């Protein structure tokens, strides 16, 4: 039965550990893929980690250069919550450099994004079988959420990305039935920049929270209904969500030019005029992570938050974060749960390696006793192949 | 319930990319089997990847010599598609140097050909269990497709090669029902060639697209009911399918005998008086491949064409191609979706190593934009082991 | 449907082996987890082997210090009985360094405890999502049974213990249902020591055999109803339970204060006045094991038995042990079959290695011919990677 | 539904290859049990290969002496069909050196002897839960069929061995229901030798072919209906089917003293007067396998036959060999139809490793075309541990 998406947020004060692979640990001597970008989404039965493979193993020659972004070994695939991302034990889903997935309460969604830099598709699949296309509109690397997208009333929803990384792009929000896209609109966003959205399903509507790869050190975000009808705008928290990023003063409701260049796939949950801001640690780099409730956040622009909770520590490699959610459906509650997941990148560019990969830890959102702590990666560099 | 196989191809103007499994990179460190000839054919349910064995592993010292295409230690093998072939993950079929696979809506069949050169014996399998055999009636190597068959309305049909590979040999259609052998028709065609066919059903009939190894640089093809009232003759296009072969002039509706010894498996689908073909790109050898659309090519013979899509890249090796189909009751369709896979071959003889073993990339026919690329192998040659 | 747990105990004479994994000699060159407090638990279904995995395979370097016995990698996992605990075959369950695992005929319960030693949070999952929480109370390692949990009438039990190891502690017993704390009791245990308790149904109501780290001996107990309703007391027997122990003297129904000190995770089952032990052969080290049948042990002081079965021999390594049961509605008899099973370390602190794990073997109680003999872990260390 | 076993054998005229796992070739660099004894069961739904692990993997040093028979670390477990053993793919049965199993026709029945060998004690499992055991009787060595059991109408049946292997010992037919032992008789059986029974169904009665280990260059058998009424008797053919054994001489229908003492597991199918006669080429050696068919052997003394069929050539490493059947409710026909698998040994005594080990190959007996063929293991010994 179709995920009905019409309920809130649950009432969330603490996160608790939900999974760790410790994936770059057992593939120091067992068969590993070598992945970025991992993300975590949920059926009506169970819940998957989905990955985008270098198509090579830890400790193999093959994983040399694998800080590369994009080439035709990459592949979409995913195995079960918390086990390493194995040859052995994952299920082939799509061949993409960049990737999406969502269950809609019937048949899971995939795209994946493979092709030139100039001319890169989008491969829907719905239950395995190809179903729609997209093709790159202004020919500049279409990329999407490296998360997964969010399904109300029997749709999915999705946002894609073309064009710069350092200048104003196309953003595009996309519904799609059964594999096909059945409405898309271009997004009305002049100095704004929108990558990697993580969006999650709220009261029968859609919240995302990007990237701002241009010049934003806070985060932009995307909210819209079934019709596609949006609203656009940045986070407006003084503590800032993104990486690289300044010290915490007093925010702006549109882009924080101050160490604006670059960034970091992240999320954010909203809850009214309030906020659960994810990020790393460092400000010049991807370490540490912590979790922050804003209650004015939101809208509002002062740098005060009522608390944080500790998740990976501050010497420790943190990288990619992203938002997933369980539905009613799935845990028999009457709201919709939020949860997160963090990569743990080691290797390249800030290790002396010839590879780069990532491992992945996970929380849900509990309204009872949590802690903080640091669950990092915990393998311990460089490998007998370098 | 049974494929009804009634109705039509869909239309297709471009191949988007199905699947990569990455085999021989993953197989640098992972346990992966040493294969050759793939293929790849769908039940209701799922798609899986049939492969030939070596009854080794990829960088271990038993992988010597598998140039080699017959022994005993062969055994047909399947596993879920764009998944490595594990010892691990995989299915065991058949003992078999030759085979083809493909299922009625209710069971697979399989077709394992195994014994002497002088005596081989096909075993047919229904559901994993023998139910019929086949005895070599040339005593001359019994070959078959080396990719899947055709099922149209509880039957499924397949095509055997008997005698010489440089000389007119025997070829016989046969009809299967529920792993039996209920009706078989030797062809009568002397100065054509058939071998490893590419067979897809179409409005309730079967064309199969072959290799001629014995004098045709150009593609031979059969078509039949299911009375098995046959047709046969070539692919009339200018712009020839096989390889070796020449330049492209104007081709012939009979065998093009220049550069016609040898061979590689292949497909085309026919549209009317136009054809799909699928080929390497290299005339020399199986390097590189390219989908062309010839308007008039399956009839007519000109070398005039109005779409060509890049697959592998010309300095790039290939090697085996086939065709497999989609169903309605798989897809939801109205139509039979048209699809292929194409085998990368590394090794011997063409690279200084011990082995020889393919990698498969597979492809589906849309009506929807696509993008021509380089999915190549991989893997960077030789290995610790040689 | 839920487990009834009304039914008695079977009548058991002797003890026949039921699963030998062979973990470490297999991980020798397999990719296998290293691993330490295993423990097995049935449903309807099935019955599964979990384990504390430290996220590491053995012979890896990452294997280095695995005596730690808390950590952030340190994962619940569970695999089927008798196979090898690998990243391939095995499922994620929680992140923990302590827990505790049941079935209530359903669905499975987990408990998982991760967090510093000074406030540690226990995760409980139903059916792998997370449905409650629980703090430490005492900011001391709060730690769990390490076997499994006991169900009745569609609610499960548990015990936990916060504070010191070497002195007065608290111990609450929990009462869950559907994975979410309905009732939870502190037990009133002056002078008593409770840990990693062996807990099983018998007639509507839990009995548990636990470990008295402080200054006990002999192994204390404690029995409750659905209410949590409880009793408390020592098992009088003067064949003592724990490891390290005196000689067979005279026993007390108090805590024995000789050699009371430390101690091993162990189990033992009440029949009226009679109970089974089961213990190490050594009194000073974790070697050798064996089930010793007591008609008066329960609550008489003697140091008489009638019935002694080996498991493991004198100079063979043990380790922790703990009690399972089968249902009625798991095995088709009237009554609950008591079953356990033995964890086999190998490694530090004893041995000459980096690494410390251990293998399994379980048994399970029938009332007909048995025979005692050595099931050894079987390994050769050192290990390559020493 | 329970199996009738009611049907007679299926007419066979030659033997179609089945499986073929290939287990020492692809254990030379993946992870593969080392294994003795094998043999094939199948459900209504599947056929499995079961063996009897040495708890180590091959090309590891826990293989140094498995040519040692019987240990605590040996394990019953069971793979698909044609698969390799491996820890990642087998499902754990027993802790056995000597075991059983089949299936009938709702759950699966196994049967493993482990202890010492002076008080051995088969566990009987049905469906993974333990529901009877058998202690050794005569303190010497109690040992089953190392083959598959036969059941009919609801009951499964097999024989034991207690005793020595040089002499006059003891021989019993068990009648089990649901796991239970609900009948046995003791054979009365002076001057004869019965070991490691293969035994099949075949119109509501039971027949099994043995070895005579004492002095016997023939086969003993034994044929029983459900009551366990027996009869007793020798292969009276002169193609004597045992190893070591003489030339072909004149038959007896009883003991051939010649050549006697020694032996190797075998089987043998009874038409009317006929027998269907498996045995290796070699007279001395444990090398090739061949089906021979001779119209007359049970029962009449010549050395006459009208079929041989080869399945190892004479100068290829073979072993144990042993029926199994596929029933009308797995098949769909309307007789029993006759399979047979043999076991292929490599490494110790006949050559120069630390390790014994074998791979397997499996036929079944078909009404149509048919080849002789070597099928050997095809592993290059010695390994890199040795
Ligand atoms: C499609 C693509 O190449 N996406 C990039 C991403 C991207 O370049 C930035 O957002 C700027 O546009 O950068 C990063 C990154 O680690 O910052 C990795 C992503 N790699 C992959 N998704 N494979
Ligand atoms: C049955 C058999 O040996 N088929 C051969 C095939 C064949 O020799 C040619 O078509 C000429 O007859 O050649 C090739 C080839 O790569 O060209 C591989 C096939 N190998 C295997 N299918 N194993
Ligand atoms: C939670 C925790 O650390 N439990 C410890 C346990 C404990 O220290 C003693 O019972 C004293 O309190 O000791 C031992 C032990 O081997 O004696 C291992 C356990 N390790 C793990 N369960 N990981
Ligand atoms: C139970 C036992 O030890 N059975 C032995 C078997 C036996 O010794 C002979 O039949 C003489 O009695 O010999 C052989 C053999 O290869 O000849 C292997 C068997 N090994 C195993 N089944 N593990
Ligand atoms: C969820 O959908 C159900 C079924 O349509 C309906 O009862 C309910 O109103 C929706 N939930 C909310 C919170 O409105
Ligand atoms: C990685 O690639 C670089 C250059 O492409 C080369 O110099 C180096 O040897 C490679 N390393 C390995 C381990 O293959
Ligand atoms: C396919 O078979 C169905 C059922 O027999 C029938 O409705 C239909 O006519 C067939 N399709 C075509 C295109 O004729
Ligand atoms: C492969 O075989 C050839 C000859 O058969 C031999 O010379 C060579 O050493 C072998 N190579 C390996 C790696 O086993
Ligand atoms: C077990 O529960 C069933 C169903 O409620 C009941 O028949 C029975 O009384 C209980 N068992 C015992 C031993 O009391
Ligand atoms: C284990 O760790 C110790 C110190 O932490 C170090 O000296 C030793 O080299 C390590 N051993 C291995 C095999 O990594
Ligand atoms: C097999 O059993 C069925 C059902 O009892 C019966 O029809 C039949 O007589 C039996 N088969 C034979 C060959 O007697
Ligand atoms: C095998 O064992 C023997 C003696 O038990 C020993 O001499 C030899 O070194 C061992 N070999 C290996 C490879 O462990
Ligand atoms: C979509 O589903 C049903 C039927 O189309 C409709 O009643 C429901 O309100 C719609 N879902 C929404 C509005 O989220
Ligand atoms: C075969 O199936 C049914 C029943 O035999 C028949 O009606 C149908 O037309 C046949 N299939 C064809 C002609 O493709
Ligand atoms: C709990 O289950 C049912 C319904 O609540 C009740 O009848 C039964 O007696 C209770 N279980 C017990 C007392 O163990
Ligand atoms: C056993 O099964 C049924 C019921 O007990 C009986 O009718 C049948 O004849 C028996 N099976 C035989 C005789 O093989
Ligand atoms: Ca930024
Ligand atoms: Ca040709
Ligand atoms: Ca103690
Ligand atoms: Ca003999």
């Amino acid at each position: 039965v179709k995920l009905a998406g019409n309920s809130s947020l649950c009432p969330v004060s603490g996160w608790a550990i939900y999974s760790k692979d410790n994936s770059i640990r057992i593939g120091s001597k067992g068969d590993v893929f070598v992945i970025r970008e991992p993300f975590i989404s949920c059926s009506p039965l169970e819940c998957r980690t989905f990955f985008l493979t270098q198509g090579a193993l830890l400790n193999d020659k093959h994983s040399n250069g694998t800080i590369k972004d994009r080439s035709p070994y990459r592949t979409l695939m995913s195995c079960p919550i918390g086990e390493v991302p194995s040859p052995y034990n994952s299920r082939f889903e799509s061949v993409a450099w960049s990737a999406s997935a969502c269950h809609d309460g019937i048949n899971w969604l995939t795209i994946g994004i493979s092709g030139p830099d100039n001319g890169a598709v989008a491969v829907l699949k719905y239950n395995g079988i190809i179903t729609d296309t997209i093709k790159s509109w202004r020919n500049n690397r279409l990329r999407t959420q490296e998360s997964e997208c969010a399904c109300v009333n029997g749709s999915c929803f999705t946002v894609m990305t073309d064009g710069p990384s350092d200048g104003q792009a196309s953003y595009k929000i996309f519904r799609i039935e059964k594999g096909k896209i059945v409405k898309s609109v271009e997004m009305n966003a002049p100095n704004y920049h929108y990558e990697e959205c993580s969006c999650y399903p709220d009261s029968s509507e859609i919240t995302c929270v990007c990237r701002d790869n241009w010049h934003g050190s806070n985060r932009p975000w995307v909210s819209f209904n079934q019709n596609l009808e949006y609203q656009i705008g940045y986070i407006c928290s003084g503590i800032f969500g993104d990486n690289p990023r300044p010290n915490d003063k007093t925010g702006s409701c549109g882009p924080v030019s101050s160490n604006g260049a670059n960034g970091v796939k992240g999320f954010s949950f909203k809850y009214g005029n309030g906020v659960w801001i994810g990020r790393t640690k460092s400000i010049s780099s991807r370490n540490g992570f912590e979790m922050i409730w804003d209650p004015n956040g939101w809208t509002g622009t002062d740098n005060d938050f009522s608390i944080k909770q500790d998740i990976v520590g501050i010497n420790e490699w943190s990288g990619y974060s992203g938002s997933f959610v369980q539905h009613p459906e799935l845990t028999g509650l009457d709201c919709i749960r939020p949860c997160f997941w963090v990569e743990l990148i080691r290797g390249r560019p800030k290790e002396n390696t010839i590879w780069t990969s990532g491992s992945s830890i996970s929380f849900c959102g509990v309204n009872s006793d949590t802690v903080g702590w640091s669950w990092p990666d915990g393998a311990e560099l460089p490998f007998t192949i370098d």
